[PDB]
């Protein structure tokens, strides 16, 4: 384990609404147990399938967060107020971490964006690469 | 090459549909070539450009394959049933997978989406990063 | 620093339009700095939560260049000639580059497409991580 790549992965999440960023369950790096107490961590968060339902514009943020809390944020939104058929909009966000500010675990959340119905129905991911200072 | 990155581009392929996986031409890194045989690798499709033609939701799957099969895939699917002009929808999907299993080579992989015709016309990568278990 | 992990983050700039590749300021990466003389780097450019706005099929181009151009280049566009409300449009570019050809550093860059104007507003990033040739 001299160079250490963390992944999760899920196929699905109980259907939510949320006005606040949530955990996506499943999406979750636990960081201390693979014995990363410094350097820097590259993660993503890959959603590639997602969709949002609502009567407004609707869409989804998605964040990666530590112990600390969000450290990277982002969404997708749909181009019209109520789409003819929710379509599948890939969402990757991209991060650098340091680990020794007390980080323990990286997670992916997710939020509403105008009250919308959050989807994951299909493969998503959390990964991660360990590296150094330059 | 003690920390080995592999990387495969293209700017093209042939339009095609299809109702199953079939692999995109030249997404293709050969791993037991570049002497991986355990470990992870973190393997990243990028597809930024691509549209999908078609009179039903138009839109395109994608998949990372091993010689063992799909690890993971996902899709773009228009929000309209014909759209006005099909426009680019950037597409990622990340996996890691275990080489120890088999793994001689991985390869990006595409599906119609309701008969949807595939188009790449613009750059497209696949990447890889090679680390061990935590 | 024997693994270095290179990374950029902005939260917005001065919305433009240009025909041309043109800086995203402030995603750069100063890669002579980190004393990476050789070997290979896998940039990713993300930009999550990017909009464009004009009359004809808004969009933007992305590119990833180096001392010596552009080594990587993708766009997202709208599907309708003028939409409802111009929605987010998660976007993501990955490359591998040679340092060893003069590459002294990596920056992200932006055009438009038809003369649309540029808009990032919240986080966007620009990552590397070094490996050597398998
Ligand atoms: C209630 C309903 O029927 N929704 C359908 C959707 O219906 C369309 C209408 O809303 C539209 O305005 O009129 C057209 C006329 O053609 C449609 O009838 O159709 C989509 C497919 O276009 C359908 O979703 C697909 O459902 C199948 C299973 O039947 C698959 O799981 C497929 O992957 C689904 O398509 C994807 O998911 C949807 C949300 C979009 O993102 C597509 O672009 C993707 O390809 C709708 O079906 C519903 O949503 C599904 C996820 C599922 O939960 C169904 O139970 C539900 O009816
Ligand atoms: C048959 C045709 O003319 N398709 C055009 C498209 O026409 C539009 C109509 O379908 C629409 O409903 O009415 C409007 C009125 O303004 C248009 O006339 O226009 C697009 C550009 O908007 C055009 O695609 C561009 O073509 C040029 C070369 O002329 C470039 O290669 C440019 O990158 C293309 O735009 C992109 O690709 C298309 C598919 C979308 O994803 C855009 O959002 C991108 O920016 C259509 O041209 C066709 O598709 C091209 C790829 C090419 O194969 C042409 O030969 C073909 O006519
Ligand atoms: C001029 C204007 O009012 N633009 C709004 C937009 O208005 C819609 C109309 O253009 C549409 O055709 O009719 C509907 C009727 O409901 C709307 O009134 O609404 C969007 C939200 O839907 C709004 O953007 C949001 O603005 C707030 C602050 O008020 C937030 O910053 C929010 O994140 C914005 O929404 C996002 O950004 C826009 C561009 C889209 O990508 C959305 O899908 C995102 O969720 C428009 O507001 C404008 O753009 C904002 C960025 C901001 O600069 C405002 O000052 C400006 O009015």
């Amino acid at each position: 384990g001299h160079m250490p790549l963390l992944s999760a992965s899920i196929v699905s999440a109980p259907v939510v609404t949320s006005e606040t960023y949530v955990d996506i369950p499943g999406l979750y790096l636990d960081v201390a147990k693979a014995g990363i107490r410094d350097g820097k961590l590259q993660v993503i968060l890959n959603v590639p399938t997602p969709y949002a339902t609502g009567n407004n514009f609707p869409g989804i943020y998605f964040a990666i967060a530590t112990n600390q809390g969000v450290v990277a944020d982002g969404c997708f939104t749909y181009s019209s107020k109520v789409p003819e058929s929710t379509g599948r909009m890939p969402f990757t966000l991209v991060a650098t971490i340091d680990v020794g500010s007390g980080v323990t675990f990286v997670k992916g959340q997710w939020k509403s964006v105008r009250g919308s119905a959050m989807h994951i129905d299909s493969y998503a991911s959390l990964s991660a690469i360990w590296g150094t200072a330059a």
